């Protein structure tokens, strides 16, 4: 299932398979919120194919309307949304991704990327090529965690192999676009920690 303007429609392998060609690498964007880091992500580079998934397709209407104005009014054609979850395992997606992100994660997302869930992560990892690129950007309150032994072996058992652990602060986060981003970063200090690495 993917969105076009406000429309749900099928996409399917071939399909996707075809408009990969146009571009030397994928990056998929889990948990992708209101599509806006994706936008420019997008826009920024017109050699990556984009897709960002997500469970709420009603958050992406307005930039999944934008993306598909003509070029001159905003329009992109390197950018994808995917209404799924992270437990779904779209099997499209298999083995697709030279880098995967997962951004200032909330609710369920949230827990499976810290405590951390092994299956959950595990259908991340899936999505990846073996080259693959991971990076997981979070904040709770407002880095030895993540640096731990158990966490670093726990990321590895599901195919993530954490390479470094960075603690960034809110002006980093104010290059973001989305509207969440946004209040995280103008909002109180807060901690972000970025575990990256490779698949
Ligand atoms: N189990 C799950 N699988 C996929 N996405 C999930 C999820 N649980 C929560 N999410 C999504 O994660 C998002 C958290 S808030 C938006 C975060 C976004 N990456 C940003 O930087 O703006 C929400 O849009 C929510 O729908």
């Amino acid at each position: 299932l993917i969105l076009k303007g406000t429309k749900t429609v099928d996409l399917s392998k071939d399909e996707l398979t075809e408009i990969i060609g146009q571009f030397d690498r994928v990056h998929i964007d889990m948990g992708t919120g209101d599509g806006r880091n994706i936008y420019k992500l997008a826009i920024n580079d017109q050699n990556t194919f984009y897709i960002g998934i997500d469970p709420v397709k009603e958050n992406l209407f307005d930039i999944s309307k934008k993306i598909i104005k003509k070029p001159s009014k905003g329009g992109l054609s390197n950018v994808v949304f995917v209404i799924a979850a992270a437990e779904s395992m779209p099997f499209e997606l298999k083995n697709i991704a030279d880098s995967i992100s997962i951004l200032f994660p909330w609710g369920t997302l949230l827990e499976y990327v810290i405590k951390p869930n092994r299956d959950i992560l595990s259908n991340v990892a899936d999505m990846a090529k073996k080259e693959a690129h991971f990076e997981f950007v979070t904040t709770y309150s407002d880095k030895a965690y993540f640096l731990s032994e158990q966490y670093k072996a726990e990321l590895s058992n599901s195919g993530f192999r954490i390479d470094d652990v960075k603690e960034l602060d809110n002006e980093y986060v104010k290059q973001f676009n989305s509207m969440w981003a946004k209040r995280l970063a103008f909002g109180r200090k807060r901690s972000f920690f970025r575990v990256s690495g490779h698949v």
